[PDB]
């Protein structure tokens, strides 16, 4: 029987030693998924690069009901599809929709918006009775914020929204997952109609000028918004777990936008919670041969971005915080056909929020020790259960 993947990391900031043990036995490595069943892992920098750009992996399976799962979760059975050419034109569909929204030029439009929600929002923080949790009255405030300012969700709607994306995210109840989904998909949709009779400047009227169907719109948007909201407040939280734990990068990075935008990257590949780091299944639709193995059609494979940013013959001293990596290889985005499309958005998003909060709050560090920090378990990209700092 094959290891299994476990609940989180032993603690925050370093790889889980089985995962730097699966790594070390094999590039692809037979391991059990949370939820029970046998998945190949991609541990290694190059084997992960080469099959993401791999045309037999696919969110298509003969037989969804039936195919070897990652996690227990409707979530991820609303993705994977009986016939390949049907994933495939709805993948290719939701890319074309989607990409030209996250251009250079459409980013480069929403920096005010984001730096005045990132200002407002540290305005409230930096008068909260301290120590104060900086995941709840930052983070997440911050990442919702942006996120339906640029879906295009009203304000006056957002009040059940980080109930409804925290609970999309539980592996522990399987019915209270999928009802979740569907009033999210359905507020969306409601929403969507209501966006094409008066549209505004956001991603949702845009649609609808290329999407004329509602019913299909709002999953669209509601994966947008489920996509971005934690993993873009998780990198905050962990970018400013390192930032407190290496002072003198945080000042250097404050000093050039250079260093800047390198830390990003450097807090882009490690500001991890050390656990397990696939994202999505992806299931072979026909037999590949690669690092001496054969993943066979059918067969479930687990791309973990988060594991090859530690890999050693990519990254000398991989496990040292170091924001003068450059070139940064790191694949937290992935790569080709299955690349971020919101990853110039949370570039800038994890720029803003570091330089903002740092300047504001010089002094910022934590209350207590990194090793007292509590990583959230049993959840979809779970970072940490709250981040008490001072300042
Ligand atoms: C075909 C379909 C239909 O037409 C339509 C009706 C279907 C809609 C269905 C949508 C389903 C969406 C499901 C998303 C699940 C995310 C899980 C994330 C879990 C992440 C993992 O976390 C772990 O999980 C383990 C279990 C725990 O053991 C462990 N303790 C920890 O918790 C790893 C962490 O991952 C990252 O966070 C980023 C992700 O967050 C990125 C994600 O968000 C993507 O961006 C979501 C993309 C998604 O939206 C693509 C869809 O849009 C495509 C799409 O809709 O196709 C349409 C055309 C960052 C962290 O550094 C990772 C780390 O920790 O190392
Ligand atoms: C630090 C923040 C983020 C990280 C680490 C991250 C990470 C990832 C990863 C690893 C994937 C590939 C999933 C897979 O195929 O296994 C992905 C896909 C995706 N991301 Fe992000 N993401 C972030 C922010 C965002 C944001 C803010 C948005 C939207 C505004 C977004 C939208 C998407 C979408 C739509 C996909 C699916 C792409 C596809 O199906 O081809 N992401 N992200």
């Amino acid at each position: 029987p094959p290891p299994s993947l476990e609940d989180a990391a032993p603690s925050v900031l370093r790889l889980s030693p089985l995962l730097r043990e699966l790594q070390m036995r094999a590039p692809v490595t037979k391991i059990r998924t949370p939820a029970g069943d046998e998945g190949w892992l991609v541990t290694r920098h190059a084997e992960l690069k080469q099959l993401l750009h791999d045309e037999r992996l696919a969110r298509a399976h003969a037989d969804p009901a039936n195919a070897p799962r990652y996690v227990k979760s409707p979530l991820m059975d609303l993705l994977i599809m009986d016939d390949v050419e049907a994933a495939r034109a709805a993948h290719a569909e939701l890319r074309t929709l989607l990409t030209p929204q996250f251009s250079a030029r459409r980013v480069l439009n929403m920096m005010p918006m984001v730096e005045g929600i990132a200002e407002q929002i540290l305005n409230g923080f930096a008068a909260q009775e301290q120590p104060a949790d900086l995941r709840g009255n930052f983070s997440l405030p911050y990442s919702l914020t942006v996120l339906c300012a640029l879906i295009g969700i009203p304000l006056q709607e957002q009040g059940q929204l980080l109930a409804v994306l925290g609970e999309m995210a539980t592996l522990n109840d399987a019915e209270s997952v999928a009802r979740s989904q569907a009033k999210l998909f359905g507020l969306l949709t409601d929403l969507a109609g209501r966006k094409r009779a008066e549209p505004g400047d956001d991603v949702i009227s845009r649609l609808c000028e290329t999407v004329p169907e509602d019913e299909r719109i709002g999953p669209i948007a509601a994966s947008l918004l489920f996509a971005g909201l934690d993993s873009v407040a998780t990198h905050v939280d962990l970018g400013v777990v390192l930032f407190t734990q290496y002072p003198d990068q945080l000042k250097e990075a404050l000093a050039d936008e250079k260093l800047m935008r390198s830390g990003v990257e450097e807090i882009l590949r490690a500001a991890k919670a050390g656990g397990s780091g696939a994202a999505l299944p992806r299931y072979a639709t026909d037999d590949i041969e690669i690092a001496d193995v054969t993943i066979r059609t059918g067969d479930l494979v687990l791309l973990d971005f988060t594991l090859v940013n530690f890999d050693e013959a990519v990254f000398d001293d991989a496990d040292l915080f170091d924001i003068r990596r450059s070139p940064n290889e790191h694949l937290t985005f992935g790569h080709g056909m299955w690349h971020c499309i919101g990853a110039p958005l949370a570039r800038m998003m994890l720029k803003t929020a570091y330089t903002q909060l740092f300047t504001r709050l010089p002094g910022l560090k934590l209350a207590s020790s990194v090793e007292e920090l509590q990583v959230t378990s049993g959840q979809l990209n779970g970072g940490l259960t709250e981040l008490p700092v001072t300042w």
